[PDB]
């Protein structure tokens, strides 16, 4: 006997739901603050494990037609009952907390796992500490850990969340004592503990002692003593004694967030093992090393990169071989700065090929990139919401462009094509016409350095500088490159200084990597650093470059023979 | 949206778990001392009786030990396990009590399932039993399928033991119908006579009604004194009744006596260019061309067979896959001689292209025809069971042949190829080497007339004829068919009117195709002009068309409207 479903799995379930709704065969009724729920017993067993032990134990409640169940919400119990009768939960985004609470109370494992997944997928920006305290209240390892890391990453950039103040000690100890604080400085966590304590002083006096010992000598060499002399309760002597002990021991160690080296993330590199096609690696300007990264899909290629001002990496679009015995997928991913993995996000609505993602005003803007090709209005765009986690359609492009580039300058969208340029106003959602270039060049990219756009390359060494306040295109100079070669130019910001990363290739000659330092008033690319081939190998042709901060300890060095 | 499959099956298995492992099982069914702990919700979701029993207000709304009587243990068990998992184990024996308990408990799903199974299971040796069963329980669709299949099979066997134990209304509906298949009107007469003489005074009152449905051509002749012999003694209310009642009931001829020997064609050239091919038929007696229903889903590249019981079947073939596009399917079908439609049957195991369907000893033999496997046994020859409705493999052909034909002579299968021949012994399931032909010819057909095989034509084709004798085991020449020179005759060997005739369509240079059949004199070795097919009735058919010998009804079929 297996489980074949000859149009019967749904028939029986439909009949069960009909019976629940008709007040039929009601052998048990739930009283929830005056509201009656005349359901049956067999089904409540399958769902609630509390009702499983309720409709079987030899206690008098099993022989009680009317049971008065309290500490449960009416709407949550109703949705749980209808899920038990139809399998459809249709959960919203607001009532997830009370639903999970009632599921943990009733011990309904399936809806518990469903809500756990829905919560672990929806830790976006704000409910992080709230759902972290929630998972601390209701033991939930999966939620606890994802939420822990999420806070270690974003909490160390706001450290002012209203919900962060109301936290239990053990959770705060686990948060602060961990070595995953994404902070480039050691005083921010100090003042964050300090603010918390100035808020609930006296009440959590032992807790404040522990949080001072948790900050350790690392951040104990500050005004912590004077602030305490200011707010301590009178007639306290041993407290000063125990505070004087907390300033030198507790294994003084450094932290991890300080290792935010501005590095050079690359994608689609020349793979070492012939079994793989491309790879994503990184380069260190100061450390002069070449680190690697894990492929987000591990088989799909032709992706686009973007870096938010908060140093976040995203990947959208791309094409993957069909593996029949290259199909385009609109999937989306995000790079973890510590786990060295890729957590997917809400996919796009159109399968794009090499999308150009631009970040502005906290929103991700994907401009062009072979949306579907057969659009009525072929020139359209689509943006992303980093807070609401959804895609919003905006005003479509004014001219259809291929192999285009797009940057962001002064909180405005700027997309560049062969010769035209349009500025998209995020406040009014419209395109305004901008200056036209006198040269028609494609297959090139642009960089947003300061208040000037530097469109480099095209087919070459065309250096066409554009300014927003002036609205004009001008030439500066030609990059010094060896003749009889085809340079692959890459313009990007580094250390608040405009530089370039170019590679020259000749006939019967090897490729050479070298970055130059360009000056604004000099119009010359001074030799900054020549990338030695002993550490970096060939990259290819379809590789991309972008600036971002990474961690050396989480990532791994790329092994390659000099 | 739909229903979450994950929970749907999780709930189903959890419900089944609560059933087998006695847990929340509340109501228990007491049947012949066997315990059946189960729930009320599952029983209500399927059985209408159980739904009515619990939701009511009677003592059963608060009872636990219901003594369900007039049921079976295994049937209730399989019904409960189906209600708990959706799995119905339908064998070939317990479907009767299954339908009984389903009609008792009023469970629509299992009722429809077993009704479909019995609509598939309807055959000869259970036609009358299934009809009596569909008369006992109201199963009008099953009742009609029974009646029809019944009708025909009843008027082909009329030896069923269950036929004696039948209700009067059912017998009246069977006999008085205009769908009986009998070459004469006297067999139904003696069938009614024996059904009446099965008893005596229990059939006397029905005697006055059964004679009211049979024509008066036999209600004035014999089998009136035979009833007077079996008449109750001194009964003077039946003798004179039948004496002065043999006057109305205007004698009208039935439909079963309209089976004429016809030339059934398939894959003929479609008249309207919207369709690829069609199926027509020639009337050697009516001299017209009646249309036939299209092959099932325009099934092309198939084979035909006409059993000695005059039944048409279709096996193999290919359907255009959803410009050249064709996929081969192993579907099997059966032609309804009255409803003018192709009823589906049990498909084969392997797909075939142009299979040679041959009937022998009640089995349908499809010998070769482009086997899919193409492995070391590139034949996959299969036999079909007309009793069990299933296929069974037989001894494979020793040699792989292509574009071959097969006939049946002396209860044996004779498959013919370019030059070789092998005879299959069904009793021993073996192949024996036969005589060798001296001419290499293919793409021809053979007709089995008596105890001789007549391989006509071969390669277009020609007028070469090689006659083979089974008792002599030798291939000899007889003559060549006199045809017009510089032409390509399309020969078709067939048996009709107890004589070997040929359907040979010839085409001249810059001329249209001409249809004419000849009668081959067996003792004189000469093809005589039996009849010339005028082109005013029969149009072009094509090249890949087949022909077979069979009987059809002109009444149920309609004339094909087409210009000469």
């Amino acid at each position: 006997e297996r489980q074949i479903n000859t149009e019967y799995a749904v028939s029986l379930l439909e009949q069960l739901k009909l019976f629940y709704e008709q007040q039929l065969f009601t052998d048990i009724v739930l009283i929830v603050e005056g509201t009656e729920f005349p359901c049956h017993k067999m089904v409540l067993a399958t769902c609630s494990s509390y009702f499983r032990a309720m409709f079987m134990s030899g206690l008098s409640e099993s022989k009680q037609t009317h049971v008065h169940l309290r500490n449960v919400d009416a709407a949550t119990l109703q949705i749980i009952i209808t899920y038990a009768y139809t399998g459809n939960l249709a959960m919203n985004d607001s009532t997830v907390e009370q639903l999970y609470e009632t599921a943990c109370f009733l011990q309904v494992e399936d809806v518990l796992q469903r809500c756990r997944e829905y919560l672990i997928k929806k830790i976006n920006a704000e409910n992080c500490v709230r759902l972290l305290s929630f998972a601390d209240l209701f033991s939930c390892e999966e939620l606890k850990q994802s939420a822990k890391r999420m806070v270690e990453h974003k909490f160390t950039a706001v450290y002012h969340q209203d919900a962060f103040m109301q936290l239990s000690h053990d959770l705060l100890i686990d948060i602060l004592s961990s070595d995953n604080l994404n902070v480039e400085k050691e005083e921010t966590v100090r003042e964050a503990a300090m603010l918390w304590l100035e808020y609930n002083t006296e009440s959590r006096s032992q807790y404040l002692s522990s949080v001072l010992s948790q900050i350790r000598i690392d951040a104990l060499s500050e005004v912590t003593q004077r602030a305490w002399f200011q707010g301590l309760p009178p007639n306290d002597k041993s407290v000063v004694v125990q505070g004087l002990y907390k300033s030198m021991p507790k294994f003084f160690k450094p932290r991890l967030g300080m290792t935010k080296e501005e590095m050079m993330i690359f994608i689609e590199a020349s793979s070492e093992n012939p079994c793989s096609l491309y790879s994503s690696v990184c380069y260190s300007p100061q450390a002069e090393k070449v680190y690697k990264l894990c492929s987000p899909p591990a088989d799909l290629h032709k992706v686009g990169t973007v870096v938010t001002p908060d140093n976040d990496i995203y990947i959208a679009g791309g094409q993957v071989p069909l593996k029949n015995t290259f199909r385009t997928v609109n999937c989306f991913y995000w790079f973890d700065a510590q786990q060295n993995t890729w957590f997917p996000k809400t996919p796009m609505l159109f399968v794009r090929i090499k999308p150009s993602l631009v970040c502005c005003e906290g929103y991700i803007y994907a401009i062009g990139g072979d949306s579907v090709g057969g659009e009525l209005n072929r020139r359209t765009v689509e943006r992303y919401d980093t807070e609401k986690d959804e895609w919003t359609m905006v005003s479509p492009l004014p001219c259809a462009w291929q192999w285009s580039a797009a940057v962001v300058v002064h909180d405005c969208i700027y997309v560049m094509t062969l010769n035209l340029m349009y500025c998209y106003f995020p406040r009014s959602d419209s395109w305004v016409e901008m200056a036209m270039r006198q040269t028609s060049r494609s297959f090139a990219s642009a960089a947003a350095f300061g208040d000037k756009i530097f469109y480099i390359g095209g087919l070459s060494v065309t250096v066409e500088i554009y300014d927003v306040n002036k609205n004009e295109w001008k030439m500066a100079a030609n990059i010094p490159a060896k003749r009889y070669s085809d340079p692959c130019v890459r313009a990007v910001v580094i250390s608040n200084s405009l530089c370039v990363f170019m590679r020259e290739t000749h006939l019967n000659e090897r490729a050479k990597y070298v970055t130059y330092q360009y000056d604004l008033e000099l119009d010359r690319w001074s030799l900054r650093q020549h990338i030695s081939e002993r550490v970096l190998w060939d990259l290819g042709r379809d590789f991309r470059c972008t600036v971002g901060k990474l961690y050396p300890s989480c990532l791994e060095e790329s092994p390659w023979k000099p």
